[PDB]
């Protein structure tokens, strides 16, 4: 009398062996469920569109926590289409990761307007063994440098690609008044920006961003 | 007859049919229809597929919807992977793919390996979805393309068979005198990248076998 309490720990219904999440722009993994999360676990988070007016969206499920989603694993994949046109970014899609007591995974994507949604339910039945996942963890903690660095690069290449397409917009879609010689300028600007962002170097791509930035004046 | 013949009809409550033929991508990026368009539901269809190479490890079940024969000419739906299957030559393992649909729109994709015992199953639903205008458009354009896609199917069928032949050849050689067979190979594959001249190529590699 009263309020006699103490602290808590994990429930034991087994923890996740490896982190789960989806793939975002730049081919990078964003973890929606951290490694060793005691289940049943439901995480809700809201992503959105990369490009203008795109009518669909893909959700690619991952495991094996590491950046560069192609270096992780693929649990499943699916689409959500029929969505209404909006400029790049900011429609509202809602991604939900659910795991019940049976460890069977449920991924869902919803739309604020629309309301056309999809979902997947993954029954496993095979999975993996401690050895393999330990190899994945080891390889992950060895590659942490190039991983985080790659994340940085993805952020950058995203900014530069977005700025570039926005420059193509603000050039062609913008008035055709066409100040003299603008052609060559923004042409090799945005083009060198292209063949820069195609390959991967941070310094080169941002430099090219500046090169296209100075000529974007008028 | 003689008791009651009085034959049957498709069972439908109201709206329940598959509007689009549901299928799975196979080689050469060609759609293999597991459940045809305009099929009453519930409906379940099972088939057996297999690997394109020895010890292929995992495999990608790719679920699509549309009437087009080509991969990209359709609208994808979902996909997943079945891994951890034993070493074995092409076509040797039996991989069972199952498309289920119940009274709802919800579909169950099963994939199993009879020999390995390994199984993986996923569950998604029906359409993504997409508006009826779209679907009607894809259908109209499908009827449009038609025989072109048919020739595409015959094509990928050949190219797949011939590729199987080339793999079987190089594998049978273990590189004699096969020099003639090797440059005839290189030529035949050079043609194999880009119609009936491919069948001719198969004939040519068969002759110098
Ligand atoms: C479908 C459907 P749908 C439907 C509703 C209720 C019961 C069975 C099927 C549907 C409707 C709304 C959202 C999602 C699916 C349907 C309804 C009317 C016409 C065509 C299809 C479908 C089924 C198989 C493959 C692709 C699509």
């Amino acid at each position: 009398m009263h309020h006699h309490h103490h602290h808590i720990e994990g429930r034991l219904l087994d923890v996740t062996p490896l982190s789960l999440g989806i793939e975002t722009m730049g081919g990078v993994m964003t973890t929606l469920i951290a490694k060793n999360t005691t289940i049943p676990t439901k995480h809700s988070q809201v992503f959105s569109t990369a490009e203008d007016n795109q009518s669909a969206v893909t959700i690619h499920v991952l495991q094996g926590e590491r950046k560069r989603a192609a270096d992780n694993k693929s649990l499943g994949q699916f689409n959500l289409d029929g969505i209404n046109p909006a400029p790049r970014g900011m429609p509202q899609i809602e991604v939900t990761f659910d795991i019940d007591a049976d460890g069977i995974l449920h991924v869902s994507a919803k739309d604020k307007n629309s309301g056309k949604e999809q979902k997947i339910t993954i029954k496993a039945s095979s999975g993996l063994n401690e050895d393999e996942i330990q190899k994945m963890v080891r390889d992950a903690e060895a590659n942490a440098e190039a991983d985080r660095k790659f994340e940085e690069l993805v952020q950058t290449r995203n900014q530069g690609d977005h700025l570039l397409h926005s420059t193509r917009k603000q050039v062609e879609e913008a008035g055709d008044k066409l100040p003299a010689d603008d052609k060559t300028a923004i042409e090799s600007a945005l083009t060198a920006l292209e063949t820069a962002l195609k390959g991967e170097d941070k310094a080169a791509i941002e430099a090219k961003m500046q090169e296209l930035a100075q000529v974007s004046q008028k």
